[PDB]
């Protein structure tokens, strides 16, 4: 049917049918809290126990199991081969990295030991939402002496507005999983690096840990030190990498934040409304993964706790730090970006892209929205549109007003960029972290799940430290199992904007659909031409690949 808000409906012809299934909506989708101190999701013990309209149909099921299943056996034989031989070599982890591959991950394997595709990771690899502009030294980049030619090339690209940084302090005071019974470690790393004129980003030193006032400082690795302590040194940042990207770029604000917007909306929005109607699809499976994923990936025994550093609880505590810090603005491209400084650096891709996206769902959003608030004021009496915001700041995200959550929509420009947000963080936001995991997690070096030695204090490091520090054939083989299972190419996927439902009726929402499904058309053709110049393409904000919902 026509859409239609409290506002259009003065005389209560639908208020009975909408006060009852908002009734029955807030019986069916409650608030649960897996974990004190994280944002809230579906009250759910397991997937047997969700709303049957959120259950994997049957082909995503087969899928979904399927795919582990092949994982699993995989490993096994793995396994079964490496028991038998010397594990000892960087030459090893080949012996793991079956055929199948995708063609990015052939040239990882082949070039992981680069600077420059160490560095190139931070604008667009798997995980691009850490690396911020530099306008000074962090306070934690303390100088041993004789360092005096490091401190002038920081001064120069200072100077010069080149300077970059990649901190790692969420990291510090994490407690670090111990598997079968071997401690596991983690770093506090931190990386200064440079942009080249030619768009490079380049690597200049490696702290791995912060300072510590009774104590001698951390030494400053750099690409001069002798090959494999700076190789260890890497690999060190790049297992850290893998921590916080899974977790907090990741898990937390893709998959978390997209179930507070689900379940906010379930329990406020009627399906009548037209905004229920703009939101839906953009819901598709996020519950049942996210209960799947707190049953099997990041529960109790489950597969962080068997092979990850902050697997057995210090993953946790990450996730209620990095929760209580979540700010409005980090979710809206055009401001993280500002934010951030990656504006206008023509070598981000990701950067390019995603304002590119923002803007083509921002354009489709205003349709619909002025399709069905013709005035501010329709806006503000809409009190299901109030009870969602507040319901989604004050309960869903435990009172975040004060970092930049809405409380009240009182405006079309308002409503519009919270729904763009939405929008963004249930499709684009999920799959530019998404989508790297194929690409640049199956090589394990690349991104170590865990580290098995404590991170050096000095400058000896040999090939022996380097494969007693990086995960055992075990772990790298699950680790490899996993990220195949996730990243590769969804058989099930619909891509954003090719939802088949017609949650609006006449001929105005078809419009505003089919102009939004002829600008990313046009955005996905513009990235295909760019990327076919490009030594390695950047494909994970491409409207051809991202997907509608998060569903993986
Ligand atoms: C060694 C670990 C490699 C992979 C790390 C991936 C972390 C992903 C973080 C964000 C997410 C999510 C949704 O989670 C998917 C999910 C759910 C269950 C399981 C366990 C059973 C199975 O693999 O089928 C794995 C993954
Ligand atoms: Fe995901
Ligand atoms: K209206």
């Amino acid at each position: 049917g026509t859409a239609r808000t409290v506002v259009d409906d003065p005389q209560g012809l639908f208020k009975k049918h909408r006060e009852e299934e908002l009734a029955e909506r807030r019986k069916l989708y409650r608030w649960g809290n897996w974990k004190d101190g994280l944002i809230l999701n579906i009250a759910s013990t397991g997937i047997h126990d969700l709303p049957v309209d959120e259950r994997f149909l049957e082909d995503k099921r087969i899928d979904f199991e399927a795919s582990l299943a092949k994982g699993l056996a995989d490993l096994a034989v793995k396994d079964s081969l490496n028991v038998l031989m010397s594990w000892n070599s960087l030459d090893s982890f080949n012996r793991i990295f079956w055929s199948g591959q995708s063609k990015l991950a052939e040239r990882v394997r082949d070039s992981w030991k680069e600077d420059a595709l160490f560095g190139y990771q931070f604008l667009n690899g798997t995980n691009p939402m850490l690396l911020r502009h530099s306008v000074e030294l962090p306070a934690r980049l303390k100088f041993p002496p004789g360092m005096e030619e490091l401190q002038a090339q920081l001064e120069k690209e200072l100077q010069g507005g080149t300077l970059f940084e990649a901190d790692f302090s969420l990291l510090d005071g994490i407690k670090a999983n111990v598997i079968l019974s071997s401690q596991q470690y983690l770093a506090v790393p931190l990386v200064m690096l440079k942009l080249q004129p030619d768009g490079k980003l380049l690597p200049m030193v490696i702290q791995l840990q912060l300072p510590r006032e009774g104590s001698p400082l951390p030494p400053l690795f750099l690409p001069t030190d002798p090959p494999m302590v700076w190789l260890l040194a890497k690999c060190w940042v790049r297992s850290s990498d893998f921590q916080l990207h899974e977790l907090h770029s990741h898990l937390l604000r893709g998959h978390l934040m997209a179930e507070v917007i689900a379940v906010a909306t379930m329990r406020c929005l009627p399906s009548i409304h037209p905004i229920f109607k703009l939101l839906i699809p953009h819901f598709r499976y996020t519950m049942e993964i996210n209960v799947r994923a707190r049953n099997g990936l990041v529960s109790d025994l489950g597969i962080f706790d068997q092979v990850v550093s902050t697997g057995g609880g210090g993953h946790v505590e990450l996730l209620r730090r990095a929760a209580a810090l979540l700010t409005y603005s980090s979710f809206c491209p055009p401001d993280d970006l500002a934010d951030r400084g990656l504006l206008g650096v023509e070598s981000s891709f990701y950067a390019q892209d995603a304002l590119r996206l923002w803007e083509v769902i921002s354009r489709y959003v205003e349709g619909i929205v002025s399709l069905h608030y013709k005035t501010d004021e329709s806006v503000k009496e809409d009190f299901e549109l109030q009870a969602w915001c507040r319901e989604f700041t004050e309960i869903g995200l435990l009172g975040a007003q004060d970092r930049g959550f809405p409380v009240s929509l009182q405006s079309k420009e308002q409503l519009c960029h919270f729904v763009t947000m939405c929008i963004f963080t249930c499709t684009g936001q999920h799959s530019s972290n998404h989508l790297g995991q194929l690409d640049w997690y199956t090589w394990v070096p690349n991104a170590p799940c865990t580290m098995r030695l404590p991170p050096p204090t000095t400058k000896d490091a040999t090939l022996e430290t380097v494969m007693a520090t990086l995960p055992n054939f075990h772990q790298a083989s699950l680790q490899m199992s996993i990220t195949w299972q996730l990243g590769r190419c969804q058989p099930t996927m619909v891509a954003l904007g090719q939802h088949e439902e017609e949650y609006f009726s006449g001929p105005g929402p078809k419009a505003v659909l089919t102009k939004f499904r002829e600008e990313l058309a046009a955005l996905d053709k513009d990235i295909e031409v760019r990327n076919a110049k490009l030594a390695l393409p950047y494909e994970y904000l491409r409207p051809s690949r991202v997907e509608n919902s998060v569903a993986i």
